């Protein structure tokens, strides 16, 4: 899905602002 | 951490592919 | 009706993230 | 290109137009 895409790069974002933040 | 980040950008990689395969 | 018209609507959300992403 | 994603916008202005007036 799209939908599925768009929310995929969403948790990469998040996960990728967590773990910058450590 | 490392993993669950990693394992983040596996979804990404694999829903950025199926989406540019249909 | 609803499918055509939602079926539309998916079509320009498609649209819409391949031009932004292009 | 801009030609296709107009064409996309005009679509669904269309369906919007046809299932909204009923």
């Amino acid at each position: 899905g799209i939908g599925k895409f768009l929310h995929x790069a969403k948790k990469f974002a998040k996960a990728f602002v967590a773990e910058i933040m450590n």
